[PDB]
């Protein structure tokens, strides 16, 4: 082990906090495909596989620092929001403690000399700074929206064909 | 138009197939410490198949008008004695999820359910060769007892899988 089993740690934690953010987008799905929103169930749905491929990486990089990954419990997701906004609400917040868990991950490792971690980690701050004004982007949208059916369905319709 | 009752079934058998994907992976995490790149590259490859079988699960609840409940996932297991300890511990965990889709086989044949039964079928299948698998590496195991040699061997061929 080269990494300090604090950072090793802490990047254990990270790959268990997107799991559990691939679970909760699966969550949203269930209820965007109950609610009759197919697209936006989809895109959902392709944001748990893009959450888990970042997984994928975190679980690779700790064992080529050397460690070894740990998996936690996952507690059950909410599955009910109050509309298609507070759901896209919901991934809005989820999208931003996430991004400042992997700002104190970053700093955390800058704190503790790990010139590479700092550096694994230096695609993750900007993959979700996109993904964060994504989805703003999706809720700021469905605003001016006010509940008018035509373009909510346009923008299902849209989402709903993220490859 | 699935009944309450056939929903109920298949929503337990979907969150039974994540917290197997889960448990399998978490084999990969004791296989990947103690060094066995092959067979933890090969549970890698099983926990994105139990992946695939909750999906489809999930793709047949919502033809049918149903919903999706996802249930809390316990926490796998982390080690075991060795490898054929988690091999033994496999079999077993799906000997058990082969027994619970036969009673929603019959559970959905009373119903009458004849479309959930059809589907299961599939499952019942590709489940009773998931088994197979798994049956015949803890006795390509088991006659192994030893010679880390073969183990090797065994661990080189098994990480091959696609």
């Amino acid at each position: 082990m080269v990494i300090s089993e604090k950072v090793r740690k802490a990047l254990n934690d990270q790959l268990n906090r997107e799991i559990y953010s691939s679970y909760l987008y699966l969550s949203m799905a269930t209820y965007f495909d109950a609610e009759g929103f197919k697209g936006f169930a989809h895109w959902m749905k392709k944001q748990a596989q893009e959450e888990l491929t970042h997984a994928m990486k975190f679980y690779e990089y700790i064992y080529e620092r050397g460690g070894r990954v740990e998996l936690e419990a996952i507690e059950k997701p909410p599955s009910n929001w109050n509309g298609i906004k507070d759901a896209f609400e919901a991934a809005l917040k989820h999208e931003e403690f996430v991004t400042q868990s992997i700002y104190n991950i970053l700093e955390l490792a800058s704190l503790a000399l790990d010139h590479a971690t700092v550096s694994f980690l230096k695609w993750f701050v900007d993959e979700q700074v996109e993904e964060e004004d994504q989805v703003r982007e999706i809720l700021d949208l469905l605003e001016k929206a006010f509940g008018q059916m035509s373009v909510i369905f346009q923008l299902d319709r849209y989402l709903g064909q993220r490859e």
